[PDB]
């Protein structure tokens, strides 16, 4: 469509190295028509699986300390060169159009594999190119942005890579921005300032390939593999997405998301516990909320405490299980409990038993 | 106007690639007089829809790690070139006027559609060439400042892309600059440190393509298509634009405007609900206000309740159905409640059933 590379007389590159020639360019009001010559003994590295991208001009990076100059051929520098590579999944790309596409960037030409679709409420964060990653690892890729205005929504188009298309994109997937967050608690991501990615879940059900992005996500996969089991609440209070579930002050689980009820009078807490303290949740196991700072106060005298808690930070549920000389069976995968509105008094002189 | 483009021999752009050259320029007081060369295979790319556009020397740029020298004829490397590319409503630039104009950038160039106007009070935020985004997807541009000193305003002429001047501009729409907001609760918006733009939503009536520029406008359009109701108050207190309106601790709602009554003895308070919850609303719904942090006393013993609220940030007006065996109808489109002075004693016990 727009690439300032050359005339005539660039190099082809592969793999960043220097065979071929560009010998002949035309422009055209909406895209280029573009001949290449490469060598006769060397056509065998190019096939039907080979996309191809353009760069323009010395392009110093600024990755931390190193400013490197481009070391180029000469071509370059006055008219910039256009590389190839072979990959995987580049047949599906020649199978739509009458001949291969030469794109403006390295990364756009990677866009690969089966295409989804995000429904997005604001455009604002997202943008083309901003990758999607799992467990901090790239898995995915937006490669347009089209605003409607008749469904008041973005729709941005995402491709994932041939790998995990499979495993994503199955439905109950989440998707969600990760923005900077910076307060007077502290700093969360700052790498997102310069460089924002979209953090994903994964699900598992029927491959839908129609999404929705989120507002918030669970960061880690270490509370993945356990039991989700519902809480019912009068309200919602400071609960949210990523609040801990606590025993003993110890993190054991998080709250996974929130809803409200088939009938509306009470929000139910969708909350997944961990595999190593899967055990600990029973059949009788009170839940409670604590949130904040409780402090007490006396007639003759009040004593406060306070103790810099990530549950005044997120309000987070704890819970315990009062003692009995037969033990319940464990929760099932599906429980509902329901908050005690207050914290019980004698937890702390409970000690129920709950061996491996 | 003024132009470091070139005396003559630059060469013409088109998609940023070389056919043409510039024959002849001449100085005057006002603006150049400009020539231009293109060959005769190739006067059929142009037309009366095209806009021309100049730039002066190496341009790099700064975005991200990359620092991108223009791989440039070196013709613009002593003489700036000038590009240029046919679109959709470029006829009325040229009805206007004796001949094309050649502009100084390129998105001064792609300022064509219906011409709006802005009046705002300040234009300490303001700039030429300062994006309107919907929905964070560019649609509109604000292209000149100009200060009335007779009437205190600063009129700021915008253009809106021909695709949205139609749905845009029609009465009813709110333009706000958006700021960075940098506190202790946490950073808002951080890309407008650098690049500023101007947050837009439409509304629904004549054309009147004459607007004020407001001070806050709801960012996500999530709440647009629901009812508008108008609760009626004593007192704003910490009411604001934005601030959301909750069912149980979950967020339904935001507060979308502001004004005193047509006799100034209440605040009437303009929100939208969404269409998921918009059932929730009914004839008999009390209205109260969960403003900030209330913590209790007594006599014998107090207990305090913090929870990092988001009502302390923005006070948010909550909600709730009083039990009846018979359900009242839904609310209408325009309907007028009252506040509770006071949050009711009995809503926690109310488990008021609302289907659907």
């Amino acid at each position: 469509e727009t690439l300032p590379d050359v005339q005539a007389g660039s190099v082809v590159l592969y793999r960043k190295f220097e065979v071929g020639e560009v010998i002949t360019v035309r422009p055209r009001a909406n895209a280029f028509d573009i001949d290449l010559h490469i060598k006769p003994e060397y056509r065998n590295l190019l096939t039907s699986n080979s996309v191809f991208w353009a760069e323009g001009g010395a392009k110093v990076q600024l990755n931390g300390s190193g400013l490197t100059v481009q070391a180029s051929p000469l071509s370059r520098a006055l008219k910039g060169a256009i590389s190839f590579d072979n990959l995987s999944g580049a047949s599906a790309s020649q199978r739509k159009g009458d001949k291969r596409i030469l794109y403006a960037s390295e990364t756009a030409a990677r866009a690969v594999g089966g295409q989804i679709t995000l429904h997005a409420f604001d455009a604002g964060k997202l943008a083309v190119g901003m990758p999607i990653r799992y467990l901090g690892i790239d898995i995915g890729q937006i490669q347009t942005l089209d605003l409607i205005t008749a469904r008041n929504e973005v729709q941005a188009k995402a491709v994932l890579y041939p790998e995990y298309v499979q495993t994503f994109a199955r439905g109950g997937t989440r998707f969600s921005v990760v923005t900077p967050q910076i307060s007077a608690a502290g700093v969360e991501h700052l790498d997102t300032i310069l460089q924002p990615y979209i953090n994903v879940e994964p699900g598992r059900g029927n491959p839908r390939r129609d999404f929705e992005l989120q507002e918030a996500t669970i960061t880690d996969s270490r509370y993945l593999d356990g039991l989700s089991i519902i809480v019912e609440a009068p309200e919602a209070g400071s609960l949210g997405i990523g609040t801990p579930v606590l025993f003993r002050g110890l993190e054991v689980g998080t709250v996974t998301g929130m809803t409200l009820g088939t009938l509306s009078d009470r929000v139910m807490i969708a909350m997944r516990i961990s595999k190593r303290y899967q055990h600990l949740v029973r059949n009788n196991s009170v839940f409670w909320l604590a949130s904040g700072y409780s402090l007490d106060f006396g007639l003759t005298g009040g004593v406060v405490k306070t103790g810099t808690f990530n549950q005044f930070i997120r309000g987070g549920i704890a819970f315990a299980t009062p003692p009995g000389t037969p033990l319940a069976p464990k929760a099932q995968e599906g429980k509902h409990f329901l908050l005690q509105e207050s914290e019980p008094k004698e937890w702390r002189e409970w000690g129920t038993a709950l061996p491996k």
